[PDB]
């Protein structure tokens, strides 16, 4: 009746989603075109997702509360790591307050003392791996290495970084992010299903709550001595009460952990290498020396002042390899009841879709879209989504940006860099979260 256009099904048990699979952008730009609107209908495993791939209609997307466009059902396959009754899982009263929890240990005024701590890290990472006149890495594999370092040392007491280190962190992570499957979304069966993949999730998040739970009572064996307690994420979420007055669980607990570490830990790793692979290729020498004005002046040691008042040029490159290729390709909802979009009715039933990797290419909002451009601002109001928006904004940008922004001073200071490759990496769209193809990341590094 008033249904978006459907694009038309040739292929079909899996209508989409094998030409998605080959090109997802290519793919949804000609259901675009084709169809001549912004928003479409594509059927995936019979499923049907309507795309709101019309920038200007972002906040029909973003803005509708979760009882209208419901996030639980489409986070579902991420049950085994973040645990039942966690994060999506929830109640969505209850959904928030965990996620504000979370978020409330992520607020800037930690930064005083995580930003000295970043690049102490990082500088100890370099020290150890970059420490010839020049070599060869695969940086991808470095950026994500002081990533789990930085985080977890702004994030993790030290008790519980010696049980639970860079490479047992790494290794857990891994375990958890290798034995998702995101085609569960619309394979609903595969949540039911005995699965190795889902064994290996529920042994990797017991390990992780193992591990707290013997922090935990360690802390509470030894506190009353110590005048002096641990101060972490993990000691600032069990202090935390719920409005009906009761505590998070521990189970509650060590999900929003996993949550939280593993949101950071990829698309910071990403973000931070995509930046370092853009300011370093030949089309982008002026941007590289905007970076190193920018940051000409900054003491050895940087301090919060300097990373969150005076780089606005880095972070605006930050985004803007975001903005080009963004980590998550599709953010989906559940319709609980139908939405007014554009000239258009989208039913109950159907999964609603809005894709940074879509919307960023739209050439109103983003003219010659493949091109990176950190001076570059958006012709539509609300056309970057690569952190969300309304109800569900990411609410670890800043932590993220952070720690990028404190790579990039410390790595430019030191070090120049030169690409192996004629162009900047391809995305590699075969994984969960999406970052530039490993095996086009091998660069040379170069002391200053
Ligand atoms: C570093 C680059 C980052 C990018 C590009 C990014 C991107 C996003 C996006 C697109 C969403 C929206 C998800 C949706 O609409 O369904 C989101 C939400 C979220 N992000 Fe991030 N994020 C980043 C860093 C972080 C970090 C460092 C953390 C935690 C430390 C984090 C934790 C979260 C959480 C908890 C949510 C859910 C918010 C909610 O449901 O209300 N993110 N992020
Ligand atoms: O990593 C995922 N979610 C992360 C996103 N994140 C937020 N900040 C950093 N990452 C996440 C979100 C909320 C919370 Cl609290 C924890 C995490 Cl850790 C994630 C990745 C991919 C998908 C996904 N599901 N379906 C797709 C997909 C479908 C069609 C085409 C392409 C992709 O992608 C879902 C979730």
């Amino acid at each position: 009746g008033k249904l978006p256009p459907v694009y038309p099904v040739t292929v079909p048990i899996l209508g989409h989603i094998i030409q998605f699979g080959k090109s997802p952008l290519g793919f949804m730009q000609e259901c675009k075109r084709q169809l001549k609107s912004g928003i479409f209908t594509i059927n995936i495993v019979g499923k049907r997702v309507t795309i709101v791939g019309d920038p200007h209609e972002h906040s029909r997307f973003f803005l509708p509360r979760n009882e209208v466009l419901s996030p639980r059902e489409v986070y579902s396959f991420m049950v085994p790591v973040f645990g039942e009754g966690v994060a999506y899982a929830a109640p969505y009263p209850r959904m928030r307050e965990q996620l504000n929890f979370l978020a409330e240990e992520l607020t800037i005024a930690k930064f005083q003392n995580f930003v000295p701590a970043i690049q102490h890290e990082v500088r100890k990472f370099m020290a150890a791996n970059w420490d010839k006149d020049e070599g060869e890495i695969n940086l991808l594999e470095d950026c994500s290495t002081m990533i789990i370092n930085t985080a977890c040392q702004c994030l993790f007491g030290e008790d519980l970084r010696k049980r639970l280190d860079a490479r047992r962190f790494a290794q857990l992570l891994a375990k958890m992010e290798s034995s998702l499957i995101p085609a569960a979304v619309f394979l609903p069966i595969l949540l039911k299903l005995p699965l190795p993949q889902s064994a290996r999730c529920h042994e990797a998040r017991t390990e992780l709550q193992k591990i707290l739970s013997e922090i935990i009572i360690a802390r509470k064996e030894e506190e009353v001595n110590k005048d002096s307690s641990t101060s972490d994420l993990l000691s600032g979420l069990l202090s935390a009460v719920y409005r009906d007055g009761t505590p998070m669980s521990l189970h509650e607990v060590c999900g929003m952990i996993v949550a939280a570490m593993f949101a950071g830990q990829h698309t910071s790793s990403i973000t931070t290498t995509w930046s370092m692979l853009h300011l370093m290729h030949p089309a982008n020498v002026k941007h590289l020396e905007a970076l190193r004005k920018e940051i000409e002046e900054f003491p050895a040691q940087l301090n919060y002042n300097n990373v969150m008042d005076e780089m606005p040029f880095a972070e605006r490159c930050a985004r803007e390899s975001i903005r080009r290729d963004p980590p998550l390709l599709m953010l989906m909802r559940k319709v609980m009841a139908d939405v007014k979009v554009g000239s258009y009715v989208v039913p109950k039933g159907d999964i609603i879709a809005c894709s940074p990797l879509l919307s960023h290419h739209d050439e109103e909002a983003f003219p010659e879209p493949r091109r990176w451009d950190p001076e570059r601002d958006e012709k539509v109001e609300g056309a970057f989504i690569g952190f969300g928006a309304g109800v569900h904004k990411c609410i670890g940008q800043k932590f993220g940006l952070l720690q990028v922004k404190t790579i990039l001073a410390t790595a430019f200071r030191s070090y120049d860099f030169q690409l192996l490759r004629d162009e900047v990496p391809d995305p590699d769209y075969h994984t969960m979260v999406v970052g530039p193809t490993a095996s086009q990341c091998r660069v040379k590094y170069i002391r200053r």
